[PDB]
């Protein structure tokens, strides 16, 4: 009866709205549950490789399945209310790009509330393995260290903090529940990385995974909205640049492209922002996903929606000093 317990703290303003999902596709809204789900297949991946029925088989055999039952028992409760949304917020904090969608859902009405900084939830895990539990809770440390939930969590949403814990797992791998230093940081991505390993017995794969990714901070800046604000302008250049673009190519003078020099040359990769809390400071922090399948930069919906991708990195680094975390590639 393994048992790990857990209190995470928003940083950033949380949107839970699984409930739009329905009638709106683009209002994704990773749960913990869900979340929880899709780092273990980074981690996992990152030795299985090709083999992506194998994957499955794991992920199915710790989570459950329509013909299978979980090994493990996770348990979300929220232990604030959802509080009041100011909608001059946007304009005041410097936040109206980056989450722009947000902001359009509060005028139309269709959201009320959110999760402000310093919401809490309590989430326990539960199995009767040992090699599930400890897997269950490297999942949990991994959505807490590089990601996010809710809607618009690539986009700096949801970024969570552990606060108090009781976890027998994170002890016995010699993890911590929060970073003090970036070296702690460094540190603890290969321990998660070699140890994921162990427990599952032992060319570049198709899907997104921890050890083909690059992690990158920057800061710290006085406060998280600071740091939110920094990515907001970064962003209004970034797809002030991105219209233009699109527009020659798309609806310009049509011209024959190059082949690039290189294979797979104009193939940029998905990016993700968020906000890390490192020695009690807060840190902008970049995650960049490298893998095989191609990821269009071209969607059928507004450019405001589009993903942000690997080359918005210089709008970041060239305005300031930026520290490699983990360097998949």
């Amino acid at each position: 009866m393994f048992i790990e317990e857990f209190e995470i703290e928003s940083i950033t303003s949380t949107h839970l709205l699984e409930v739009l999902t329905r009638e709106y596709p683009e209002v994704r809204s990773p749960s913990i549950k869900g979340a929880m789900r899709w780092w273990f297949r980074a981690l996992a991946g990152s030795y299985f490789g090709d083999d992506a029925q194998k994957l499955k088989e794991i992920e199915n055999q710790v989570f459950g399945s329509t013909k299978e039952r979980s090994r493990v028992k996770i348990s979300v409760t929220p232990l604030s209310s959802p509080k009041r949304l100011n909608l001059k917020e946007f304009k005041d904090k410097n936040v109206g790009y980056i989450w722009f969608s947000i902001n359009l859902l509060g005028k139309r009405g269709t959201i009320t509330h959110y999760y402000p900084p310093g919401s809490r939830f309590r989430v326990v895990l539960e199995s009767p393995s040992e090699r599930v539990i400890k897997l269950a809770t490297l999942s949990l440390w991994a959505l807490v260290s590089l990601g996010s939930v809710g809607f618009r969590s690539r986009r700096g949403t949801g970024s969570m903090k552990i606060v108090r814990a009781s976890s027998e797992v994170l002890e016995d791998l010699g993890l911590t529940t929060e970073f003090n230093s970036i070296d702690e940081f460094k540190d603890s991505l290969k321990r998660v990385l070699d140890v994921t390993g162990e427990i599952l017995g032992v060319s570049l794969p198709s899907y997104a995974t921890l050890k083909f990714s690059d992690v990158e901070v920057f800061g710290p800046g006085k406060n998280t909205w600071e740091v939110l604000a920094q990515f907001n302008n970064s962003y209004k250049e970034y797809l002030r640049r991105r219209i233009k673009k699109y527009q020659r190519i798309i609806f310009g003078l049509p011209r024959f492209k190059l082949r690039g020099v290189r294979k797979d040359l104009r193939r940029a990769s998905p990016l993700w922002f968020g906000v890390v809390e490192i020695g009690g400071k807060p840190y902008g922090r970049i995650i960049k996903f490298f893998q095989s399948t191609f990821h269009p930069e071209v969607r059928s919906k507004h450019i405001v929606d589009w993903n942000v991708l690997s080359n918005f990195d210089w709008f970041i680094s060239s305005r300031l000093p930026v520290t490699k975390v983990w360097g998949g590639w």
